[PDB]
């Protein structure tokens, strides 16, 4: 119930816009809280609420203690953070709790208010940058032993969600012009909406500025220097959102003094509610309790919103700080990082300028955080370009020690571009942009090749066909990239749909052995799990209907028992060719595949340097056989302005238009080619909560490819399957926690030995290593 | 038929006689092809036959080129090797068949086509030194994290042998005499003729000569530079043979100069082939597309010759080509792919001799430790044993660079007739060989911690193994500390071979973490032994009787196979009968008796000589010398000792020995030969001895169909190749003679890997750990020191 009382946007508003005058606000916050706890759990009961409501303020009671953020704060800190051998840790059996709070709530307050109220022994160093642990020495010694291993890291924007709130402090209208840059949107419009009804630029910027002045205020009562004699006119919290105060007809302005120069850290941030909890320990002023109330209220709202977000000034704020602690944060605490092979995926931009100096900033980032601790003869302490970074960076040996980078560039894609002779070309156009600066610096740079090491497209997939980057994955292979994953998120209007994704990207991406996939739970969710909610009639578009009923027919048309379904659906999969194509004459399901393989080759090949003779690979390809008859048509089927009609055309798909048996052997078939290919596939972590049919973590599709018992299908075949936090879900999140909610889930939920957990996961963490795109 | 082009003899006959000028040579090369690979493999049906033939003719003409080596090597270059991250590799379902091909063609060629006509990406710098190997994830990290640990190298010569043709370039004059002198000896003789009847030691002076005169002409066409214009002389190869051609009779000769000063080095060749086949990468002209034909034929000849003869020159290249070698296996990298190497070489009987080579061998391996680790030495140029111990001395095994043990490996010979027992002659130099390995390491007894194994690898019928006895518990007081034996590889019957092995075991003083070469004996399914064998084969009386006591030895024990026992036992006293010619009775007890006193040593007092003697001097060799002695004295029976003496100084006895039986093929029933093998594996796992194991490329057994049914998979625990009752051993890998041109213990572990995944079907998680045990078992039992 706590989460509710701490995250809930009616609450800001039923606080912000009442005055510090009257105290007698529990009703009201009491009718907030159930108010909001319906939107966020539905299925939860009244009387499960009511009850739980009431349990939790006679605690508050039974300390003589009142209903407010100082006060709650106490009571989650009590429940999960308690002290270990190692300092502040998180008590096992409650982390499942914690990662649902870390996905609402932000750990920053909590953490503060454990250290005042609960001191660490014998008064040790504790300064908190990273985001806290359970405690297991079964799995901190293999920590050490053997080092983790990343895949998908997002160096852009900010290392986690937590201080990306403080830098918003830091740059009220650079963060506005950016959210409003992107609210013009109607994506964004619905976005906002959906976490919030109530949200517009203009709330956004009152909302941001009454925080800054709050965060003020109430760093001098943790300073301990008196009120600066405005407060008869603080009255009411809306006040603050002018930041310019008047008492007796005078002006007064919110900035005062920090002991600490730097007033936006974590450091700084922590040290700040620290001395203010602890004068607060024996007591509350509820006029200065609520502008506390709001701050939390503000700061666990927009930091819900900004990492849903993710589902020029901000991107360049520091450029050379940046990525340094994160690789510190990668590093973490002690001389040994507790991650070894890292991975840098990073967006590209089209100015060839700015991936140069990025791509400096990120070498030059990596160099400095090899200062400190590999101590050798640099060729150049102040490299401040690409060759001398290199130069300082040739001196370094593979020691299993400190963070190992990988720099993997990640591509964009956009809604489709209809028109110029292909319905996906303004995207090729743009994309085939950036792979230009990327070839010829690569070129310019032969030393470059052994630190870009793969390419990755990671933006959607209904948009933008897996197959449309056959062409761009072949031309940079001879480039000497010499890694390449794809990506596939899982965004599918149908489960049968996405595993034709997946069994595309295998079949035409050149995907040599020891590639990945990323997010492929395509082939992980049971279907009795994926249909849960969705209604029994499904929509999606002709063009991905057609595609999915000749892969059915294509893996189908073998077992003996799932026959008709492949036979019933290859009949349909030739009435829909005439409805989509509307020719006249006989066309064979045969046919259907051959006209549907040369989707590999260009679009602008199919009327038919490096790209030259890319383009004529193609072209004599297709005049080596007798298919006159699939080209022309997938020439039709690219170059028709009918059938582009007809392809966006939506059809109604019943949910149960395949058996569970059915799409089991579909996921195993694919599941087959999958290991036989021998390529890994990036997880997300678990704390990932968007796939929105899991009731919890135990039902996570990741047991099932692992191969515990009462997950693993019968006749499943065991695969390679590597780690990875790029969209965690949660405000503050690292690779090491999520490995040790894996190794908790294991331990409880299926009541597997510790030894036996942590091998089981082991192989998992170490398979990030076996693929790793690092050179050797 | 791409391999029938390039390793042929008829069709270097058929092009070395024909004149550059004419160009109709399709029906001569098809009869010639035919021909060839009827010899090669005479189990290769016709119609297969021509229509592989014909298949690849059409194909030549589809990609509109002309039949040549220029052609022969780009279908090769499109069909094996395909690049990858690391550079150009070979494709995984097709590396067994590359290994059946390299033992036919060299590889050199191959990258140097492929890098023409399918270059990597971005021409990034590649630097060719190590044959290619397959790429799989799950194996090449392996490496990285745990290093290979190769377990017998014969350090004498070089790294592989593709280079030794260039060797073979460079000392023209050395490699006849070595072949001549070779060629004295009657086997080379059949070898030589075995694989070409038409050579001659003139000959081979011919066909090196022809291949380095076309290696200059060949090298102006790939410089670019026009021809010196005496090519309008040139209408036959045989003109090459003499190194002066004659034109309007001006004089001209053949030799060039390089762009770089080594002619006859590994970049050399490789800057000359790529630069060659790039200027021919749309035509050639005949008479020199031709002329690279001979080359690669005369190239594939001589590596075709050289591997079969294996199985000075010697001391100009015993001088800090080690530093290669190492280099070679230390592979490219930071850190080598191989951490633990037993580098073995022969010891010869001068002392100045022995001393030069063993100094030469660490001086190349300080050399190569120099070169990576970038730390002061206390002799920066030691050149000399002791300046090189002591720089050694300061360096620890941290896991990334090669560790060194060299293992000295005697040499068994024939038995010379004469001198009152089987082998005088040879333990005579056996006895001086340790003598000088002995007091020399006496000398400077820090070599304790490098020299630090004894094997002996010559052949098994020569020199029975428990003749190392003496020699070896001597050395075992010497501080050697490590003991290996070469046996079990060549038999002239399976249960025979048995005992051999079980020879050793009980013998040898093998301690705990010993090792033993090439157990080929206990490794072959007996079904599979007897394939393509005549129905009764041929075995000395001697190797018969010793057969014969030991059959009875590990079957009496077993309660069912009692009536191959009991016959062996009756026929065995029947045996003996013929061979002591004895009148009296002997029983099944007392032979097994005799034959348990044939590992004493013939020279020890009271046995061979006069039992009232003189005392020696305090030698090692008094311990050895008096307890053969005084235990034959003792327990109160001498009836077998006088047995023993006939068997050793008799005449009659020995000429009986030497004189041949015949023993059916299936003597034993097939279960009954597992029986012996299983109680090997109970004796030895017991006293926990290694077996190296040969590379699995090596086709010099002759009786298994691929590489699927190779005994190592047996010893592995292999499902549906794996013999019930089978006790499992430890395995270690090693990578000596592997009958392939281009060879590396990573191509050997990659060897193995391919084969489990494809033909047997496990998971590439699976298959590593079953390799996995045997490369960590040259680690558990390997003769570094701590």
């Amino acid at each position: 119930m706590e989460r509710f009382l701490l995250n809930s946007t009616v609450l800001l508003y039923r606080l912000s816009t009442v005055s510090l005058d009257e105290v007698s606000l529990d009703e009201r916050v009491e009718s907030s809280v159930f108010l909001a706890q319906y939107e966020q759990a539905r299925s939860l009961p009244d009387h499960v609420a009511k009850s739980a409501w009431s349990y939790l303020v006679q605690q508050i009671k039974q300390r003589n203690m009142k209903l407010g953020p100082v006060a709650i704060l106490r009571l989650i800190a009590e429940k999960f953070i308690k002290n270990e051998k190692g300092g502040p840790k998180i008590d096992l059996p409650m982390f499942s709790e914690w990662q649902t709070l870390m996905s609402r709530v932000s750990c920053l307050p909590i953490i503060a208010c454990h250290q005042v109220f609960n001191p660490g022994p014998a008064s040790q160093e504790y300064s908190f940058r990273w985001p806290l642990y359970p405690y297991h020495p079964t799995v901190e010694d293999y920590i050490t032993r053997e080092c983790l291993h990343e895949t998908h890291q997002h160096l852009n924007g900010s290392t986690s969600a937590e201080e990306c709130w403080l830098d918003a402090l830091k740059h009220p209208e650079a963060c506005l012009r950016d959210f409003e840059k992107g609210w013009a949107s109607q994506e964004m419009k619905q976005l906002c909406a959906q976490i919030d009804p109530s949200l517009t630029p203009r709330i956004f910027k009152d909302r941001l500025q009454i925080a800054c002045n709050i965060r003020e205020i109430l760093c001098r009562v943790a300073q301990g220097v008196e009120l600066p004699e405005w407060i008869a006119s603080m009255q009411n919290p809306q006040q603050l959102a002018n930041s310019t105060i008047l008492h007796n007809g005078r002006e007064y302005g919110f900035a005062t003094v920090w002991p600490i120069d730097d007033k936006y850290s974590q450091e700084s941030e922590f040290c700040w509610l620290t001395g203010l909890l602890e004068k607060w320990r024996f007591n509350a002023p509820e006029g200065l309790e609520r502008l506390l109330w709001i701050y939390l209220l503000i700061q666990n709202q927009y930091l819900t919103l900004l990492v849903q977000r993710d589902d020029m000034t901000e991107l360049r704020e520091e450029t050379e700080k940046s990525y340094l602690s994160r690789f510190k944060h990668a590093h973490g605490a002690g001389v040994y990082s507790q991650v070894r092979y890292l991975e840098g995926r990073f967006a590209p931009k089209s100015d060839p300028n700015k991936m140069q100096k990025l791509l400096f900033s990120v070498l030059r980032g990596y160099w400095e955080y090899l200062s400190a601790h590999m101590s050798m003869e640099w060729v150049h302490e102040k490299p401040l370009t690409i060759s001398q970074v290199l130069d300082n960076l040739e001196l370094v040996e593979p020691h299993g020690k400190c963070v190992e980078l990988a720099l993997v560039p990640h591509f964009i894609k956009r809604k489709p571009k209809n028109g110029e002779a292909y319905p996906h070309a303004l995207l090729f156009k743009d994309l085939k942009n950036q792979a230009a600066i990327l070839m010829d610096m690569l070129k310019s740079e032969p030393r470059l090749t052994g630190w870009i090491r793969g390419v990755d497209a990671a933006a959607n997939e209904m948009h933008a066909p897996p197959e449309l980057f056959c062409p761009l994955f072949r031309v940079l292979a001879k480039s000497g990239i010499a890694h390449f994953t794809y990506h596939v998120g899982e965004d599918f209007p149908h489960l049968i749909s996405g595993i034709r994704s997946i069994d595309d990207a295998l079949r035409f991406l050149p995907l040599r052995n020891g590639d990945r996939l990323g997010h492929c739970t395509a082939i992980g969710i049971t279907p009795s799990i994926w249909k849960r909610s969705l209604p029994l009639s499904l929509s999606m578009t002709k063009e991905t209907r057609l595609l999915d009923l000749v892969f059915i027919w294509r893996e189908l048309r073998s077992h003996p028992e799932l026959l008709r379904y492949a036979s019933d659906a290859a009949i349909e999969a030739v009435r829909l060719a005439h409805k989509v194509f509307s020719l006249e004459e006989e066309v064979s399901i045969t046919t259907l595949d051959q006209v549907f393989e040369m989707r590999g080759l260009l679009a602008e090949s199919e009327g038919l340097s490096l790209w030259l003779e890319e383009y004529e690979r193609a072209r004599e390809l297709v005049k080596t056989t007798g298919m006159k008859r699939p080209l022309k048509l997938y020439k039709q089927w690219l170059t028709s302005d009918n059938v582009r009609k007809q392809r966006a055309e939506y059809v109604e798909v019943a949910l149960e238009y395949l058996p569970d048996e059915a799409v089991v052997a579909l996921q195993q078939a694919v599941m087959a080619k999958m290991a036989d290919r021998n390529i890994a596939i990036e997880c997300p972590p678990t704390s990932n909560t968007r796939i929105s049919q899991y009731r919890n973590v135990s039902e996570h599709h990741i047991f099932r490819w692992m191969g515990l018992p009462g997950e693993a299908i019968e006749g499943d075949v065991p695969m390679s399957i590597c780690l990875g936090s790029d969209d965690p879900g949660i405000f503050a999140a690292d690779l090491k926690s999520e490995f040790y909610h894996l190794f908790v889930v294991l331990t409880r939920k299926f009541g597997l030995s510790p030894a036996d957990a942590l091998r089981k996961v082991a192989e998992v963490n170490e398979n990030g290593r076996i693929y790793r795109f690092h050179d050797v």
